[PDB]
């Protein structure tokens, strides 16, 4: 992993800044890679970012990436650099249990121009875009955080609970590894 | 054969064009899968312009609809929604289309293969695979079909302006080669 955290408890609304951590610079420029997160939510917020990487400055609220969960057992991601540039999304319903640990992962595979989302030992969605993008295509990325997404200096999409384990890889893990690692 | 077809329809921005009473509309309102092919010319700067929508126009049901849309930045996309707790499937492709010019786009929703594919001007531009495949028949309380907008609580949302030159809806799932040919 280029960045890893474990056992991080987050109060709803606060987030947990990773922007100064060794490895954060690498995460802020990812051209592809893999993100694996085990978590337990205690929040009823409708959209809860587990990990985000983006531009937190004024007027750049549509320039970010996040991997998120919902209050209805959903898992998704959005990858955005304003709608005119790109708004790539995956949103999967009823993928996890709607006080229970879950493990999710996102793979972004530049060679295949594919994004794959996994939850609890299952591939739940795949996206192929003619114009592949990732974090390095977002303009002005300046922050990495757990448990929310910075939008004009405000913590948006606020998570509450535990980030049990978070790992970010520059490498693109195989579908078998991700089935295995997102299992029990 | 198409189950619903219209040609040479002008629409001023905000007006829409109701198809709800047309023979074939009932079939469109219950599609479990199918194919939509549309040639159009937009004259509107609206950011999101529905070419064709099928949904629930009643109050409180503004997140229960399907539409195939274009943007003011050369984008093409679709959203398929039955409130966020149930499903919100979005495929949004930037810079897919380009004196104003005519463009031809298509969406294929393939139940057997649990896939959605979007085409523009002779090219496959995106593919979405979802473990929980959904289509129009999964939306609750569908009561209308229209060109040039989406009914949300009795208001024309996502308003298109310009010409719907040719619009066809099929219950059949056309081949990728057919769609490359008909859109190009």
């Amino acid at each position: 992993s280029v960045l890893q955290k474990e056992g991080i408890e987050i109060s709803e609304g606060t987030g947990y800044d990773l922007s100064k951590e060794p490895g954060a610079a690498t995460v802020k420029a990812l051209e592809q890679g893999t993100i694996v997160i085990s978590y337990k939510t205690t929040s009823e917020n409708a959209i809860q970012s587990l990990l985000s990487v983006g531009n937190g400055t004024k007027g750049n609220q549509d320039r970010h990436f996040h991997l998120y969960i919902t209050n209805a057992g959903g898992v998704g991601m959005e990858l955005r650099n304003t709608d005119g540039e790109f708004k790539y999304t995956l949103d999967c319903p009823a993928a996890v249990r709607g006080r229970v640990s879950n493990t999710v992962a996102l793979k972004a595979d530049k060679e295949n121009k594919q994004y794959k989302l996994f939850a609890n030992g299952e591939l739940i969605a795949t996206l192929d875009q003619e114009a592949f993008k990732f974090i390095s295509d977002i303009t002005g990325v300046d922050n990495v955080m757990l448990g929310g997404t910075m939008r004009q200096g405000t913590v948006a999409y606020p998570f509450g609970g535990s980030i049990e384990r978070m790992q970010v890889y520059r490498d693109v893990l195989s579908d078998d590894e991700l089935i295995a690692v997102t299992g029990k």
